């Protein structure tokens, strides 16, 4: 899926990272050094996530729980406990 | 100090746990299975704490920060970041 200034301005599904080349992913090429948006580095200082705080990203191997907190592991990342960037599932 | 039904009906200092014997603490006999009030099990799902949500407990090894949130580690528990149930170094 395309996204970003190169892809047309779409947002990635499950709010994944849009690389600078305009493609969606969740690995370093997309989320680290060559990320354009919803980058690992864009996680709020307070680590909250969700619609309440405008759907910000979470860092590497961290997901946005359904309670609105970024963090890692099943409790944040496994289905129904996870709202986006889910990665455990 | 004394708290709860056996101890006067007060809340502990630093909103710590009141055991079933009416004494204040922060270890498992106080906060765990034999806890009467402000127990580890009473953390709100939304993780809020502070007086605007009526001084809820925080879970185990979590502290209420000055920002109104329960969580683990130095953002919530360290000296100047913590308002109650503070414990980290
Ligand atoms: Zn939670
Ligand atoms: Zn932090």
């Amino acid at each position: 899926q395309r996204c970003g200034s190169q892809g047309g301005g779409g947002t990635c599904p499950a709010l994944w990272c849009c690389s600078i080349w305009g493609w969606c992913g969740d690995s370093e090429p997309y989320c680290g050094r060559t990320c354009e948006n919803k980058c690992w580095s864009g996680e709020r200082s307070d680590h909250r996530c969700g619609a309440a705080v405008g759907n910000p990203p979470c860092g590497q191997d961290r997901c946005c729980s359904v309670h609105g907190w970024c963090g890692g592991g099943n409790d944040y990342c496994s289905g129904s406990k996870c709202q986006y960037r889910c990665s455990s599932s």
